[PDB]
């Protein structure tokens, strides 16, 4: 009844007034300027999209009665884009975490001169594979009828469509995303394990150089604290490696009782750009931390469609289905929750999305 009708119906505007606040926040705030926000801003696009268009015609059926009141032709639209949105963001999700893996693993990671139009590109690309992979939906339920209409209802009726997609746009980027965060926590932990080893390094040709009455010990501390210094190239990294040169310099020109005082103006650069560096793995890692969350949230929700969809499948004879087909049409609104969480979390972890959400807020733009 209608007891029911009102409880379904904040989702859509949660989700489009969610991800419309995300996708200001992408768009208006400079310190978001990066590939891992631009996906995220595509990610509010196919969110948005998705609340837009499919979530009020789910409702509008819902209110009648689980009963298709639009012209019979756009049923395959409908589902269509019911596929080609959560079908992106399934694969947007899959596409950060990787580019978050691989990104990151070239020594010059902690590099600025990001490449913006290289991520604007794989989000297209992005895009473009999932528009591949929903196309089937629409071309072959123009064609057949009845796979996009189960006896009345619009919904998905052909069972290798739920099967192979089911296995091609759910399943696959779930296991690629695990096995993604694995990997990427295996590999960051890592990271801020030679960053101490270069920062022991550091102290220990410091001390040298404290102590010492010969002048190509100095030389020999400043190399071996040269390699230290390199690190993941953020550039102000060669800042430190230019103020080790320098006093390289000094060294080989000959007067060793100038260099050490210098080595010494040195070592409190040194400790303020460790602390710097270490704790831009920290941040590093929060970040993963984060989007694993968001793809656990996604993941989650989403999992009972799949799993009472395949269940329908197989067991088309020795399982109940009275109630079950019932079960369908509130997992599929949890699943359409799934898009309206995920600014939710932005709001409670990422600072920057904090402030400028509630910028907007309380009567302002
Ligand atoms: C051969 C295939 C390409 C044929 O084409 C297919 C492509 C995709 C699938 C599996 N995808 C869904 O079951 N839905 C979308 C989805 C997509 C991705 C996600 F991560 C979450 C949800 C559901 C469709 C029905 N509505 C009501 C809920 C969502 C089925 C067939």
């Amino acid at each position: 009844k209608n007891w029911s009708a009102l409880l379904t119906a904040v989702v859509i505007i949660l989700t489009i007034a969610g991800n419309i606040l995300v996708i200001m926040a992408v768009s208006l705030e400079k310190k978001l300027q990066n590939a891992t926000n631009y996906f995220l801003m595509s990610l509010a696009i196919a969110d948005m999209l998705l609340g837009f268009l499919v979530m009020p015609v789910s409702m509008l059926t819902i209110l009648y009665g689980y009963r298709w009141p639009l012209p019979s032709k756009l049923c395959a639209v409908w589902i269509y884009l019911d596929v080609l949105f959560s079908t992106a963001k399934i694969w947007h999700l899959c596409a950060i975490s990787l580019d978050r893996y691989v990104a990151i693993q070239n020594p010059i990671h902690h590099s600025r001169f990001n490449s913006r139009t290289k991520a604007f590109l794989k989000i297209i690309a992005v895009w473009t594979i999932s528009v591949g992979i929903s196309m089937p939906i629409p071309v072959f339920g123009l064609q057949d009828d009845s796979k996009v209409f189960k006896e009345g209802s619009c919904l998905l009726a052909d069972d290798n469509f739920v099967l192979i997609g089911s296995f091609v746009s759910f399943f696959i980027p779930l296991t690629i995303m695990v096995i993604t965060y694995f990997l990427t926590i295996k590999s960051l932990q890592k990271e801020a394990a030679d960053l101490e080893d270069n920062w022991e390094t550091l102290n220990d040709n410091l001390k040298v150089i404290e102590k010492a009455d010969n002048a190509a010990q100095v030389k020999d501390a400043l190399t071996k604290m040269r390699a230290a210094a390199l690190d993941a190239g953020s550039g102000s990294g060669d800042i430190l490696v230019g103020q080790i040169d320098d006093a390289l310099k000094l060294a080989n020109e000959g007067k060793v009782k100038e260099a050490q005082a210098a080595a010494e103006q040195l070592k409190t650069t040194i400790n303020a750009y460790i602390q710097k560096y270490g704790q831009s793995i920290s941040n590093e890692q929060k970040a993963c931390k984060v989007l694993g969350i968001v793809f656990f949230l996604f993941v989650v929700m989403w999992c009972p469609f799949f799993i009472t969809n395949i269940m329908a499948v197989i067991c088309k004879e020795s399982c109940n289905e009275d109630v079950i087909g019932a079960l369908l049409n509130v997992f599929v609104w949890i699943g359409y929750l799934s898009s309206a969480v995920n600014p939710l979390v932005y709001t409670l972890f990422n600072k920057t999305y904090r402030s400028a959400f509630s910028r907007y807020i309380q009567c302002q733009y």
